[PDB]
């Protein structure tokens, strides 16, 4: 009844050029079972959105990667937020809500967008940059790091560890084995980092912290809450604005819309985030048996959530495939859906809007002059190198 499928989602080609699988995954049926690693799948809109939104049936306890906690040991100890379910996850939850607030962005948005500006302009007189190192991962490491109050020293691990943490969640690949053999050196800088003297006060780390006064999370939960953000908040937003600039580079005329309202930049990331989705995968794992698109999924079956491919199903977006930044994108996957939906969405949407405000107030055009390099990854989708003249506006 449920059909089996031999794709690979982790392997190079799949990452490569996903989209012509994406659709055969969402065409062979509403659930889908993968010979390959041995858990089903969902790729259309409406299963992915059921099962983001089912908590008790579709837990992330066991893990949000391939592995699951209950058969094999988590390679670190296990988040307190993303791998865990309500009601444990409840309170640690309320904590980064609270500290990545919208009353929090307003201390931080004169800096982030003064840096996006700037950086703009410094790539202006060079003309002739990558759009991956010198903007998608330069403007995140000149203010997140910042924002999360970590010392100078040792950052050059904060990327390394981002890019394990995201093939960690993979199948036991060879990116992943290559990611977790000799890693102890990652995981011991922000491990560090992570303790309360590391932290600079006011900043997001020291802020954490400060909520072990309230009852919400225990002094002991706080490092673990600080390593969340360390994980999920630099290698994301870095995808994420790698994305735009790419979307904007292949689609001048939405950049040239963009251009003439610049408060479009907010919905112009938006739609980069539904388009190319950073984050291209989470699994769950099921607590009974369960019904699931005429599909029986018995208990403690892994299932694989293609965000991604929900983000490109014609059944819910018209046009899925173009890149439109006046689109309404409200339900997109790419923060995820329901309770565990990304916590970090404010500071994620900062950092893309105030970067495609300064691209669309300073530059007229991007064309890409080099070859374009994709950075492979068990979770992100995104570019390790993308050559780019800007022209000014
Ligand atoms: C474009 C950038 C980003 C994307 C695409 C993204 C994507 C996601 C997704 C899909 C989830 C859901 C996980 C699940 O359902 O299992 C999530 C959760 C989360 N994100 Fe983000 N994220 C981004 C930026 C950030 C940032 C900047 C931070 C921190 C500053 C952050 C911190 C977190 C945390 C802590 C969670 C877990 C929340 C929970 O389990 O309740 N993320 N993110
Ligand atoms: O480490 C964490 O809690 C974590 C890691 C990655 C993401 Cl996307 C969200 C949360
Ligand atoms: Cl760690
Ligand atoms: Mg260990
Ligand atoms: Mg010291």
């Amino acid at each position: 009844t449920i059909p089996h499928l031999a794709i690979d989602p982790f392997s190079l080609d799949f990452f490569d050029d996903p989209y012509p699988d994406q659709q055969t995954l969402r065409d062979a049926g509403p659930v889908v079972y993968l010979d390959k690693w041995n858990v089903y799948g969902v790729a259309r809109y409406a299963e992915v959105h059921a099962v983001l939104n089912d908590p008790t049936t579709f837990c992330s306890s066991r893990g949000v990667g391939l592995s699951d906690f209950k058969k094999e040991k988590p390679w670190r100890p296990p988040s307190l937020i993303l791998e865990a379910d309500p009601p444990a996850h409840t309170r640690p939850r309320a904590v980064l809500s609270k500290v990545l607030s919208p009353a929090t962005m307003k201390t931080i948005r004169d800096g982030f967008a003064a840096a996006a500006d700037a950086k703009v302009d410094e790539l202006l007189q060079r003309g002739c940059i990558d759009a991956i190192a010198d903007l998608a991962e330069a403007y995140p490491l000149s203010v997140f790091p910042d924002a999360m109050g970590l010392k100078q020293e040792g950052r050059e691990h904060l990327l390394p560890y981002a890019g394990l943490v995201f093939n960690a969640f993979g199948p036991p690949n060879e990116l992943r084995q290559t990611a977790i053999e000799r890693s102890a050196p990652h995981q011991a800088y922000v491990n560090e980092q992570c303790q309360r003297p590391n932290l600079a006060p006011g900043g997001f780390g020291a802020c954490i912290h400060a909520f072990t006064d309230t009852g919400e999370i225990t002094p002991d939960e706080a490092p673990l809450l600080v390593r969340s953000l360390l994980s999920a908040g630099l290698d994301t937003t870095v995808n994420g604005i790698g994305a735009a600039v790419y979307c904007l580079a292949r689609f001048p005329g939405e950049l040239q819309r963009l251009r003439s309202d610049p408060t479009l930049a907010r919905n112009a990331f938006e739609e980069a985030v539904r388009f190319e989705s950073p984050v291209q995968t989470f699994f769950r794992t099921t607590t009974r048996e369960v019904e699931l698109g005429g599909a029986v999924i018995g208990e403690g079956e892994k299932v694989l959530m293609f965000l991604g491919s929900a983000n490109r199903d014609p059944r819910r977006w018209s046009d899925p495939d173009l890149y439109d930044i006046t689109r309404k994108t409200s339900g997109h996957v790419g923060f995820g859906s329901g309770v565990h939906m990304c916590v970090g969405q404010l500071v994620a949407r900062l950092e893309g809007e105030v970067m495609l405000s300064a691209l669309a107030r300073k530059v007229a055009a991007i064309d890409i002059d080099g070859p374009v390099k994709r950075r492979f990854n068990n979770t992100l989708r995104g570019l390790e190198s993308l050559p780019v003249k800007l022209t000014p506006a």
